[PDB]
């Protein structure tokens, strides 16, 4: 079986972010991924929040 409807890539993004250390206000961990195409990386820089 291989339902494409898994988000199996989510999980990863969320895997290497549960050992960042992010916040989830908006439950974002999870959907984060799939607002920011799984772009952690790019999120990254939304999800650390360096800005003043």
């Amino acid at each position: 079986g291989s339902p494409p409807e898994a988000d199996p890539r989510l999980i990863e993004s969320l895997s290497q972010m549960l050992s960042m250390g992010f916040s989830d206000e908006g439950g974002w961990l999870t959907r984060l991924l799939q607002t920011k195409n799984y772009d952690i990386g790019a999120a990254l820089d939304t999800i650390q929040y360096s800005k003043h």
